[PDB]
């Protein structure tokens, strides 16, 4: 069965863990609604942080979701482009899904929405 | 129908956004070239830079692949490695497909002609 | 039939290539004794490695296991995270199967079988 990313991008005001893990959970709570999302659909995901952000893995708030303790996640910083915007994390979340690629729900929020095409 | 990873990587001669641009769209043309992709058969694409390109992000490239705006990318820091190919972009297209793994055209462009397997 | 990621986790002492190859080899050949994977039912590999390790890229390990020379594999700088695992190697391993998504078995050796979770 076919298989799709599904993008997502927020923003921190601060480095902390509270507010990383926070977003974090927001964000992928988010792309759970808007494209029906069940775990076991789900391939891998990748989540990466502006070199500007260390306080936790953004994958810890993972585990704050019930039922998604066997999805497999890592962690990588995205590339750091000049004037590019700061405090940013982004999900590449690979699915199982029918849904055609014209009609799969991206996520953009907080000051992410500046990415939205 | 199985899914495939389709490698390519090429560089820039300066980090500026013309070069980056130029490079990265060159390069995924050739991989669409040799490999027949339509975009609607790409899952996702994860592009990396080397950390001494900061100019832009490669992913603006494939918003100028027309019928590519709905194809998922994100991008990310290539390791550092001491000896390593300098201002190096890489392309991973995930793409159904039917041709077997050891026939799959992988594509090595500019100086990264060296990365050839 | 799916598609699903099998993720692995390890360290090394010092940033040489000879550890690094060695460990890396290491941590594949558990993944595939464990999920009894074979390389054309890969679909690519993303190895990762903390911003302290510099000597090669991972990646080349693939290259000597018998079978896997059409593996595509792309690497890439794991997130920097405050008081995280120094020297750590990690892949997500993209593989068809049809092991449900809680039985895949992710492996940690090394110092980062604290990750084991």
């Amino acid at each position: 069965m076919m298989i799709r990313g599904i993008r997502g991008a927020t923003t921190v005001e601060r480095d902390t863990e509270e507010e990383i893990l926070q977003k974090t959970k927001q964000l992928l709570e988010k792309i759970i609604e808007e494209n029906h999302t069940k775990p076991e659909d789900v391939v891998q995901m990748l989540l990466s942080a502006t070199p500007d952000l260390h306080a936790v893995f953004p994958a810890k708030a993972v585990r704050e979701l019930s039922g998604w303790q066997y999805v497999p996640v890592t962690c990588m910083q995205e590339m750091d482009v000049t004037g590019g915007l700061k405090k940013c994390i982004r999900v590449m979340m690979t699915v199982q899904t029918d849904v055609p690629q014209e009609q799969i729900r991206h996520v953009y929020l907080e000051k992410a929405v500046v990415l939205r095409p």
